[PDB]
């Protein structure tokens, strides 16, 4: 039982290592925001918007979200007595779509609670690892030779799974170069909507390499053209952008469009929503993992809070700061034990804000009465 | 072959005669955006932002979606040299959602040539009518009497057409009502999402009404339990929300979702789309008409052009301004003439914005250079 008393937004904007290619752009950095929910009796619930700054990966984007949670969500918690987080999915059950938003600020309701239960949010949601092994993922390469290198750089660091980000000119090539070089890693196809139906002869050749799963191949929207490609192969399809849902996954089952959901917090509207959605996946042989959005401590730290559950066999795309970024907004950094990472078990997400290397990436600051 | 010299958005908002009842919210007037497009020739494109206040209806609202607008749309124009009205939608392409945003910048484009070629909108895409038959809506009535007698003011005044609102407890026995007393009416019905699979008998016991069709029954994302219902239906089910694109009908299609489509320019990204989708569900069955998103006097004069092509043969959701507004934006008040409007024959949309009226609705202005 618990009364918002105050909302700060925070805006911010780490410097990536490396720049991140998105759909029809280049990030150079994470923008992002930082949705600082406050208690009646101090306690800090932390949440972050994880919308890209362009509608190249789903409609959303951070200038637009964050509209969207300062004019939509934000009121609604104003009046309220939240007892439970979950209530949160629920008040905001009316609105359509919008689902990085909702999640921004009900995964900050979540730490709110957690923290108030004096438990890691891992624990809270059930969660019994204390560690989690997270995979790696490799941009498409000029060379077979040059990716069998990057490959090889991970695979003795501990990655114990690989994503390989595939494309109708640089595809089976490169899965053979892996496959029939590491027999045993568990090895998965990202191919970022690149095939049409008629490319489904490449997309065969595939299933012949152990693939753990093949990415959304076809449409972001699409349900049919998967289905009748699934229909065609013995890896599982996954799916990722139109996932919103338990919903969304109960009709891609009955279609039969996959047989592997790619579960991002942000892109599915929470917490509440990503559980209910991971023990639906388990009941019906379908496989869950967790994807990623380029994180910056506060969305790592409750990624990986999901990625405990038992659900999540396959590693996820979680990883420490320093593969990203030269700094991070979170105290207690992520460190890599090979494959694995360590679960919080601090109140709440488990991590501090370092309200100093915070402060040199702030562009803004913003404070909401919801009282 | 031209060149956008700037843009002008007006933000105006007009009274409604009566109270506008949306999902999660009650209108009480039309908060609306005036797309100007502005020619390098001196020639004036207008389009309208058609989204609603809230995300009640689909994810866009008004506030989020000029957003998009002005961080989106206006500037992939800046540059630019146009051809045709139809590229508009491609370089929108690489954009996901975002469709009632797109489609008050495009059709603010296509005004601006069909201008420039000394032809009605309506000519220009090829419409051949002079007059549309349009129908007329009714909400949900606590007497089946005062339904009937609303039911009958219509009919005397023209309206060849009656979309009745439907809803578990006020449904079958209101169908009746109007079908036992008006046997040759065209009549359909809207259930705004309100029914689930367990109601599947309540939905079957109006087949027998020869409805014209049934719109969205099921959730305003599904296609499989609308297949599931269709399948068990002489009546055609009919799709809103989800329909965005001719690839959306074409899932819905193979699906078996529906076996008629609600057609809204703004929903469904512009006049490009528009055509392409009406052209496609002409070629397979699928009856096709024009929805209705309370338009002012831009948005109307659209849609009236889009109304004019052959495919449309069910009257769409269209009406003189007098129907809901007190006044409006647009100097040739749309007459209605025995359940017809008058398709405009001027240049471009057919229609002149009252800049006096206009003037004491306007809440903004803002002019945009994209050179
Ligand atoms: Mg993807
Ligand atoms: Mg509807």
């Amino acid at each position: 039982h618990m009364y918002f008393q105050k909302a700060r937004l925070i805006h911010a904007e780490l410097p990536l290592l490396a720049p991140f290619k998105t759909s029809y752009g280049e990030l150079k950095s994470k923008d992002f925001y930082i949705i600082e929910l406050i208690n009646e009796e101090g306690i800090h619930g932390y949440g972050e918007l994880e919308a890209f700054p362009l509608p190249d990966y789903t409609e959303e984007t951070l200038s637009s979200a964050i509209l969207i949670i300062k004019e939509q969500l934000l009121p609604l918690l104003a009046q309220r007595k939240i007892r439970k987080p979950e209530e949160i999915q629920e008040l905001f059950s009316w609105i359509q779509g919008n689902e990085m938003a909702k999640a921004a600020v009900e995964l900050a309701v979540w730490d709110a609670f957690a923290k108030m239960e004096k438990r890691s949010l891992a624990k809270m949601i059930g969660a019994t690892k204390e560690s989690i092994k997270v995979g790696v993922s490799i941009g498409l390469q000029q060379n077979v030779e040059t990716l069998l290198q990057l490959v090889n750089q991970y695979v003795d660091q501990g990655y114990e799974r690989v994503k390989l980000k595939i494309a109708p000119n640089k595809d089976i090539q490169f899965v053979e170069a892996v496959r029939k070089s590491f027999p045993k890693l568990s090895l998965m196809a990202d191919a970022n909507s690149a095939y049409n139906r008629e490319d489904f002869l490449l997309l065969k050749e595939l299933d012949q390499y152990d693939l753990e799963m093949i990415e959304q191949p076809f449409g972001t929207k699409d349900f049919v053209d998967h289905a009748w490609l699934q229909k065609q192969l013995k890896t599982r399809i996954c799916l990722d952008e139109n996932i919103r849902s338990v919903k969304d996954v109960e009709q891609a089952h009955s279609i039969g469009s996959c047989r592997a959901i790619n579960l991002k917090l942000a892109r599915v509207g929470g917490m509440s929503s990503a559980l209910k959605i991971a023990e639906y996946c388990a009941l019906n042989e379908i496989l869950v993992w967790c994807g990623g959005m380029l994180e910056a401590g506060v969305g790592r730290a409750h990624n990986i809070a999901l990625a405990a559950r038992n659900e999540f066999v396959f590693p996820g795309d979680i990883s420490a700061s320093n593969r990203f970024f030269a700094e991070d907004i979170v105290t207690p950094a992520f460190e890599l034990n090979q494959g694995r990472l360590k679960v919080p078990t601090n109140e709440g997400i488990g991590v501090t804000l370092d309200l100093k290397v915070l402060k040199k990436y702030t562009k803004s600051t913003e404070e909401i009465l919801l009282n």
